[PDB]
């Protein structure tokens, strides 16, 4: 949903790519805020880690601040690519139309959006698509990545390097379950299943297997 | 963007629908708000002129706010018509998504979802899609239908009949302008050419004509 450190963050992101100082009058104007606004909603995300107003009074994002602000370009810009390329809205209409969606699209319909657009290196308007690479198009934990709901879905890694008990090595071996092995998963506790075999995992192995 | 309002007007159409008498505690169920803050948010509504409460405190919605919970559930369900049927969205997370889109999606994207989609009549989830006659897939006037730039459009209606100076009549006879002619548009006074005439309208045809 629509955020304001959403945008703050993204303003900031703006300026940085244009080659302009993040300062907070830049921002107040590109953000159509008064001055006193501005200072009052940065020194909120001051205070949640997202930005740090530097010696020269620019803002730094941190590093937490500069994920936010590039999955919200990155949603932003996709989005246009769906207004132009599928939707056909009037060009004139597509960033602010963007503007409003990059707070409420969701990394799943990146993902498939990734998958249906023809090309997703520039917005129609000639800038980068940045964070593919973390949005996924290694992996998510079984443990936050499983549900009720056995769906399938793929090892990325399995992590047997910081395991310290190692009795599920073998099953897993088993159950051919590998890297790269499309396999199921329901957590009811994690039970990824392959081979017509079911894994009910360790607290562990939940936590550093990625799917 | 975002809007209670919106989502509370939403919420009503969707009991009414279902069946179930428009109750502020059937809806603070549903919105998952406390009773305090429906009642709260309700009073406002009051004053707005969205809603009355009935002397069976049930929620009554103005011809206003129906009509706007109606165009919300129709951009709520064009949203997941283009989520399932063009971007390809897990099912189970559609109606979570189009919540959110419901608040964001433009008129204009609605209008282009009806022309790309291959069916409009019901959601996925098997419900009608209202609206679309409000939606416009009888116009909008001249005045408030053109800017500076001489974008085309299509005359849906002239309405002579209200008008008292007739001095253009004649002009738009002779520029070939009539109902169902596709014209230029620039708001600059309103211009509206054709047949490779211009046409600068006054005060009155510019408020009535739509486009
Ligand atoms: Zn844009
Ligand atoms: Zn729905």
């Amino acid at each position: 949903l629509v955020d304001t450190t959403e945008m703050y963050l993204r303003t900031i992101y703006e300026l940085e790519a244009e080659g302009v100082t993040p300062l907070r009058a830049r921002i107040a104007e590109r953000l159509e805020q008064s001055g006193p606004t501005v200072s009052q909603t940065v020194a909120r995300m001051e205070r949640d880690g997202l930005v740090v107003v530097a010696s020269d009074r620019s803002l730094q994002m941190t590093p937490t601040g500069r994920t936010l602000a590039t999955a919200v370009m990155r949603k932003h810009r996709l989005a246009e690519r769906l207004l132009t390329d599928i939707i056909g809205l009037d060009i004139n209409k597509v960033h602010d139309e963007a503007c409003r969606w990059e707070h409420v699209m969701s990394d799943e319909v990146e993902r498939r959006l990734v998958k249906v657009l023809k090309d997703v290196s520039r917005s129609p308007f000639g800038n980068p698509i940045p964070g593919l690479d973390e949005l996924g198009v290694p992996g998510t934990r079984v443990i936050d990545a499983a549900t009720s709901m056995p769906r399938k879905v793929r090892i990325v890694q399995i992590n047997e390097i910081f395991q310290v008990e190692t009795d599920q090595f073998t099953q897993l071996l088993d159950a051919d379950i590998r890297v790269g092995s499309e396999v199921e998963i329901v957590d009811r506790h994690i039970t990824l299943s392959h081979n017509g075999k079911d894994v009910e995992l360790l607290d562990d192995l939940a936590h550093t297997i990625r799917i």
